[PDB]
């Protein structure tokens, strides 16, 4: 197997088995400077020198047996970096081991790492920095071999000013104040469980702390951490219930941290410390489906992670498919297929926007010469979950197929795998069903671009009320939306209310008389709910309300989870009345903006 995206030396080569990261953070000139001891075992006899990833960074000098040795950084290859060639003071035998000290120091363009000014923060008085290593971001902050295919533990002292808070994808091991600086402190950690280098997290700020279960404490800025601490206070319940679908939780402590508004994503599942998105905070739960994912994680992803990320499917369509379970012990089964149902709708958006042909809409990906970035979608999430949920009713159904799940996570754990892996693991748990397994049209499944070869079945309970009142609206003529109240919505729970307008979307534009009465009706205008926000302003601006322009680009700036942003922007671009205000907005806001998602949204709105 060929890791594509990585330039550093394969695992058949050489495996970094620890890492020891020593540096201090330095608001002022936005860097990262300190060292890293990488411990490195040879896979192979006679090796005299090895390539590790790198991008943006300064190397001082290497390290090895207390003497510098020599090393050269290659021209850079893009996205993918610059590659780092060492020379090793001893040629290694197979399995032997040395300790490698990098000093090093990141660029403030570092990609995986968005700085922000106090003002960018809640309490306005304090700076801020959170990391983002996934997908190959890490070899911005330290060199490494950027790959999931190499797993490894890791300890870290990270100096940071003393009024300020440090916390990484580890558990706290301690702090002091620095002996070189009585400003600072020193904050350590250690990460006894291998991992790939892609959950190496890092944040700094005035962060405090509320316990919320027996191993977990809710991270966040003063302002949030009471509204945050309610809003995931079934963390534990879901602790609990993952548990018991894919074994014992191996991290020990479960952390939860709440970041800036301009976070990328809904969720990333570090170790020890689950990154979340502010917009999660709906004020009654209602989000907290995300939660449930990135704790799902700590078995899919986590524990049996993707050799390379053409098989990424596996890291989160396994995970969706946990997710929802979860979500189905605390809610009901109906609340379950409730989920998966809109989740084949989500799954018919990305398909209709990338194109039924097109190479990102496959489960199986290739990678080879793609920014990962950039071919990011809900195709391996929804796909992938598409995929499990067809092979569940195909097997027996959701009790036996969780059965395969467990001794799926108990088979492959600590370890990094393959779809064939994956493949034939499934043909050796139910070999008394080979003849069923042979039915299922697995390149088509895998390989093949646009939606899945045949659709699962789906319970409509939960969802019938929301389809009669959706083709109310799109059918509605003049003399008909008189009749529409308040009412329509008094037994649609928030989810039915989202799915609806999940539901119009997929029939834009409507009448611009329909939206405005819509407004009129039910006020979606009052809805702080992000996810339903969302899809309404995306209804508005489609259906040409030039109202909902300053609302959808209120939005688009004043959070930064590309769930949201990316969508928004591009509707914006694509009304004319708006297209000029979009693009500007954007110019004066990607100083500002999270690196990956002002680099993501320029190609969007085509200004690159
Ligand atoms: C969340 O950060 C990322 C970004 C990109 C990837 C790579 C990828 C994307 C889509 C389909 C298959 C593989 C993985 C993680
Ligand atoms: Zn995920």
């Amino acid at each position: 197997i060929v890791d594509t995206c990585s330039l550093a030396s394969p695992a058949s080569v050489c495996r970094t088995k620890h890492l020891h990261l020593r540096c201090s953070v330095d608001f002022t000139r936005r860097t990262l400077t300190g060292t890293a001891a990488l411990t490195v075992q040879s896979q192979e006899d006679n090796l005299r020198s090895l390539v590790l990833d790198t991008k943006d960074l300064t190397i001082e000098k290497v390290v090895i047996n207390g003497q510098e040795v020599k090393y050269a950084l290659g021209e850079r290859q893009s996205y993918k970096g610059s590659p780092m060639e060492i020379s090793l003071p001893i040629a290694l035998s197979k399995n032997q081991e040395i300790v490698i000290e990098i000093s090093f120091e990141t660029s403030p363009k570092s990609s995986a790492l968005q700085w922000l000014t106090p003002e960018q923060t809640s309490g306005k008085e304090h700076p801020y920095l959170f990391s983002q290593c996934q997908a190959i971001h890490c070899r911005a902050i330290l060199p490494c071999q950027d790959t999931p295919s190499v797993k490894l533990t890791y300890t870290a002292e990270v100096s940071v000013p003393k009024e300020l808070v440090a916390l990484m994808s580890a558990i706290r091991d301690g702090e002091t104040p620095d002996p070189e600086d009585p400003s600072r402190k020193i904050y350590k950690f250690i990460q006894k469980v291998p991992i790939p280098c892609y959950l190496i997290a890092l944040v700094v700020g005035a962060l405090e702390s509320r316990q919320i279960g027996p191993r977990t404490l809710v991270w966040s800025e003063k302002e949030q951490v009471e509204k945050s601490a309610y809003e995931f206070s079934e963390t534990e319940s879901m602790l609990k219930i993952a548990e018991d679908l894919g074994g014992p939780y191996v991290w020990g402590q479960y952390d939860l941290l709440v970041l800036p508004p301009s976070f990328p994503y809904g969720g990333m599942e570090n170790p020890c410390l689950t990154f979340v998105t502010p917009t999660l905070l709906a004020g009654d739960k209602s989000l907290s489906n995300v939660i449930a994912h990135e704790i799902s994680h700590s078995w899919t992803g986590n524990l049996v992670t993707n050799k390379t990320w053409d098989h990424f499917w596996l890291n989160e369509g396994h995970t969706v498919y946990l997710e929802r379970h979860i979500c189905g012990r605390l809610f009901g089964e109906k609340f379950r297929h409730f989920n998966a149902l809109g989740g084949w709708g989500e799954l018919q958006n990305s398909v209709k926007t990338f194109g039924e042909t097109h190479p990102f809409t496959k489960l199986v990906v290739d990678l080879t010469d793609i920014d990962p970035d950039v071919a990011y979608s809900s195709v391996p999430y929804e796909k992938g979950f598409a995929l499990l949920f067809y092979l569940e009713q195909l097997l027996g159904g959701p009790e036996i197929f969780l059965g395969f799940l467990k001794a799926y996570v108990e088979k492959f754990s600590y370890k990094s795998i393959t779809t064939d892996d994956w493949k034939d693991f499934l043909y050796s748990y139910f070999k008394d069903k080979v003849d069923v397994l042979n039915q299922v049209d697995w390149n088509a499944w895998l390989y093949s671009p646009g939606l899945p070869p045949i659709k699962p079945n789906y319970d409509m309970t939960l969802t019938n009320a929301c389809i009669a009142l959706s083709q109310r609206w799109i059918t509605a003529k003049e003399d008909d939306l008189n009749s529409f109240n308040a009412t329509d919505l008094k037994d649609l729970s928030s989810h039915q209310l989202n799915e609806f307008l999940a539901q119009t979307l997929q029939r834009a534009p409507l009448p611009l008389g329909h939206i405005k009465r819509m407004q009129e009706v039910y006020n979606f205008n009052a809805i702080n709910n992000s996810e339903i926000r969302f899809r309404w302003l995306r209804l508005c601006i489609q259906s040409k309300w030039e109202d909902a322009i300053p609302l959808a680009l209120k939005m688009a700036t004043e959070q930064g989870r590309m769930k949201f942003t990316r969508p928004l922007f591009k509707d914006l671009a694509a009304f004319d009345k708006s297209h000029d205000q979009a693009v500007r907005t954007y110019q004066e806001h990607k100083a500002s903006m999270h690196p990956v998602t002002a680099m993501l949204v320029g190609k969007d709105l085509k200004v690159d």
